[PDB]
């Protein structure tokens, strides 16, 4: 298996730890961990193109989109590679993350390692919001915490 | 051609920002930037194996060493891929980083993206210190600041 990891931090209360594991080359990737400091409800959760945190999470650029598709949800055919949908925080402000995804990878052109994982202010509408921005960002709003995805032991 | 970036964080603050550029995949990598908050003198400067900062800089593991060599300086044949020598801080606590290196890469087996850059407490003796630990770490001591090396625009 191949593994990766991301420590999420920002300017406010949101912080988290996310692990990635890919059992076989080009296979599905398990994504799991925890994020705290969130408002209760859905928060957009995406891999953004650049692993650049120079000026904070803004430096990461748009959703990782090597195939030049429109924004969608993780279970849509029309999605960005980085479109991992939403995480859900409960009234503890904690999102317990447990995802399996078949489009991200830890190698090749779909590789997310060296890019930035971001948790957003608002829900991602998965491209179903009916304004222009829905099919670009999902209307998920600002970036609360982020980190560069790194190679893990 | 290809670019990467690393935000170093670390108490002091020891903080920095380091840029990487490789004009072609078969070619040297320019490494430049600034680190502040340092004590005057040499500080070991290495790429470590893992881009894991789960528990801080310790989680990054040993120097990146894909070829199973002993520790050295960047000019040596016998070196780790991650061996970038020392940065040298003045009384003002600032090290100006300007390195060109032909062993690290931003693509291929020696790719450093997704791994951790670390600035250390003490000087790296470049493998010439005479104890055993010179041949593993250069006796550069603890990890003052680190960050995961990410893909840049
Ligand atoms: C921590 N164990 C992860 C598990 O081996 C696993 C589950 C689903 C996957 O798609 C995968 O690649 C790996
Ligand atoms: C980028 N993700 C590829 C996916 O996990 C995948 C693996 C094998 C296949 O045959 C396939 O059609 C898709
Ligand atoms: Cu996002
Ligand atoms: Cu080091
Ligand atoms: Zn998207
Ligand atoms: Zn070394």
């Amino acid at each position: 298996a191949t593994k990766a990891v991301c420590v999420l931090k920002g300017d406010g209360p949101v912080q988290g730890i996310i692990n990635f594991e890919q059992k076989e080359s080009n296979g599905p990737v398990k994504v799991w961990g925890s994020i705290k400091g969130l408002t209760e409800g859905l928060h957009g959760f995406h891999v953004h193109e650049f692993g650049d945190n120079t000026a904070g999470c803004t430096s990461a650029g748009p959703h990782f989109n090597p195939l030049s598709r429109k924004h969608g949800g993780p279970k849509d055919e029309e999605r960005h590679v980085g479109d991992l949908g939403n995480v859900t925080a409960d009234k503890d402000g904690v999102a317990d993350v447990s995802i399996e995804d078949s489009v991200i990878s830890l190698s090749g052109d779909h590789c997310i390692t060296g890019r930035t994982l971001v948790v957003h202010e608002k829900a991602d509408d998965l491209g179903k919001g009916g304004n222009e921005e829905s099919t670009k960002t999902g209307n998920a709003g600002s970036r609360l915490a982020c980190g560069v995805i790194g190679i893990a032991q």
